[PDB]
């Protein structure tokens, strides 16, 4: 059931070359 | 031992219809 990313299903992790470098349509905890 | 809510004691999750609206007297967490 896709649901928006927010903070209630997302944590801060470190750097990994594995995961996407998004560059735009970013979701609310990566903004400002 | 009552506590004021604050993110040392609050976590995020998503909306669900069994959880108190407040109005008033909002825990940090829930302001701005
Ligand atoms: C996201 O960007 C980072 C850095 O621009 C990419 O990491 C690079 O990956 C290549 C291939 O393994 C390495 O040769 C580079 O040394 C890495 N750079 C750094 C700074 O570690 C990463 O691959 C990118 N991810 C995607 C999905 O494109
Ligand atoms: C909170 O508001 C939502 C949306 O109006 C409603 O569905 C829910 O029943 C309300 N819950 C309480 C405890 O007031």
């Amino acid at each position: 059931n896709p649901e928006p990313i927010t903070m209630a299903n997302a944590r801060y992790v470190s750097q990994d070359v594995k995961f996407e470098n998004l560059t735009n349509q970013l979701p609310p905890p990566l903004l400002n």
